[PDB]
């Protein structure tokens, strides 16, 4: 159960109005055969074009969703949309070209693909919801074959070129002109009632149907999105190192302690709510603060409403203290609270568009994280940049130039000259949070909030 086997059936019935008489019957064998391709026996791990939900799941980062509309075929002009907003017009002689021919479109295709992902993928996932014509439009921009590697590097060929009789991946396919090896799955095999509208509409109002090509492929791949990550959430699949993945998830750890442990000795709080992962640990296990932790798995799907996390009957008393709400998705967070939550707007190779205006957040897990709202921090304000640190100036073991802040909450500074070992750490603290937030995340905190209050815990 690797791959998707060639022998299994492919319901044909979406696929009849481009192909009238189509075989009720019929396998991904013959499928692959009607759509112009041979594959005659080979054994050199391309055993299918189609993948199962389970692999394409495992390559969401290569997905492009794909839609082929056709006039009034190989006699008509057919417009081909992707997901990336582009539409092209292939003649058999939001980005609308005018047509031109095959041998043109090829071209522009693995130029766009390769722009695409070659900083997500080692290959691209074709999300289609098959009605006949894309299908049949593949063998003019798509060569199959054994498994090859690039000509200029290690990784997996994604192209091909017949000017130079050459492979490539998509870091080297400029000037290539076919798509090589190419994964594909059809939405519509999953068990659909209705058409792609109708069935994207029931989750998401952020898509329209301008009736253009690349609107349908991208509902098409939205679709997809929200059946295998938003209703359905598979935690314990692992995704490969694309990115700052690593410093991004340090930074992340090192301004959660930081803020934390700032705001308990500011404010001194006798009681701190964590509310959010269930494997949670205190992030300032040094603290005074009673911590009491309460669970709360991500939501993939519409934020948390605060009434149904607090509410319904625990310290039961959620006003006294602070409660801290890391990446704790909410509709609208108490006055008094400490929150990151990750802005979906954020472009990044590590986000991916997703469904109703949330965004698929794929570090080392595949988050579905719902639209970034402002009006959720209504109650609170920006949490503001600064360093805190009561270690003691001493350097121990990089070049250095004398720092000057008034952000950096240190003994020395408070005596007027920063030390080596504080201006170090500073900076590198500096660096850790400005990676967090260009990674997307956003900082909020109880408008109380003062670091004027944290230079009198040096005394
Ligand atoms: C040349 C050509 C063929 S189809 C077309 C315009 N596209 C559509 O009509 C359509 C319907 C749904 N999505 N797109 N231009
Ligand atoms: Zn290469
Ligand atoms: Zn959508
Ligand atoms: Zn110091």
């Amino acid at each position: 159960p690797t791959h998707l086997s060639v022998d299994t059936k492919f319901k044909t019935e979406g696929l009849c109005v481009d192909i009238p008489g189509i075989p009720k019957d019929m396998t991904y064998r013959r499928l692959i055969s009607m759509m112009g391709f041979k594959m005659n026996y080979q054994v050199n791990g391309y055993p299918n074009m189609f993948i199962t939900r389970e692999e394409a799941i495992r390559h969401v980062r290569a997905w492009i969703g794909f839609d082929v509309e056709g006039c009034h075929g190989t006699n008509l002009p057919l417009q081909l949309g992707f997901s990336t907003g582009v539409n092209l017009v292939a003649v058999p002689t939001p980005l609308m070209y005018k047509g031109l021919p095959w041998n043109v479109v090829r071209i522009k295709i693995v130029q766009m693909l390769s722009d695409t992902l070659k900083n997500l993928s080692d290959r691209v996932v074709f999300v289609l919801w098959a009605h006949g014509f894309e299908l049949t439009s593949m063998k003019y921009f798509v060569k199959i074959g054994p498994e090859r590697t690039c000509c200029l590097c290690d990784r997996r060929a994604t192209c091909f070129s017949t000017a130079s009789d050459t492979y490539a991946c998509w870091h080297h396919s400029i000037g290539f002109d076919y798509v090589y090896n190419p994964f594909m799955i059809d939405v519509q095999q999953w068990g659909f009632t209705g058409n792609l509208q109708s069935n994207h509409d029931l989750y998401c109002q952020v898509h329209g149907n301008a009736h253009v090509a690349s609107c349908d492929a991208i509902m098409t791949r939205c679709l997809a999105v929200h059946e295998c990550f938003v209703k359905r959430v598979d935690w314990t699949i692992e995704y490969p190192i694309i990115g700052d993945e690593l410093k991004i998830n340090a930074a992340c750890r090192k301004v959660q302690h930081m803020v934390v442990k700032a705001a308990l000795l500011a404010d001194k709080f006798p009681v701190l709510h964590d509310i959010g992962n269930p494997k949670a640990i205190k992030c300032v296990p040094q603290a005074d603060v009673e911590w009491k932790f309460y669970d709360a798995q991500p939501c993939s799907d519409k934020a948390y409403k605060i009434e149904e996390l607090f509410y319904s009957y625990h310290s039961d008393k959620f006003t006294d203290g602070v409660c801290l709400f890391w990446n704790c998705n909410v509709d609208r967070y108490p006055a008094n609270s400490i929150v990151c939550r990750f802005d979906t707007r954020v472009l990044s190779n590590l986000n991916l568009p997703g469904c109703d205006g949330g965004s698929l957040y794929v570090n080392k897990h595949a988050f579905h994280t719902p639209a970034f709202d402002k009006s959720a921090f209504v109650n609170l304000k920006q949490l503001p940049f600064f360093y805190y640190s009561d270690s003691p100036c001493e350097s121990h073991g990089i070049d250095y130039v004398p720092l000057k802040s008034a952000t950096c909450i240190t003994r020395c500074n408070l005596g007027g000259a920063v030390c080596r070992h504080h201006a170090n750490e500073y900076r590198l603290y500096l660096d850790a949070y400005n990676m967090m937030i260009s990674a997307g995340f956003s900082l909020w905190v109880y408008k109380q909030f003062d670091t004027y209050n944290l230079w009198n815990t040096f005394t």
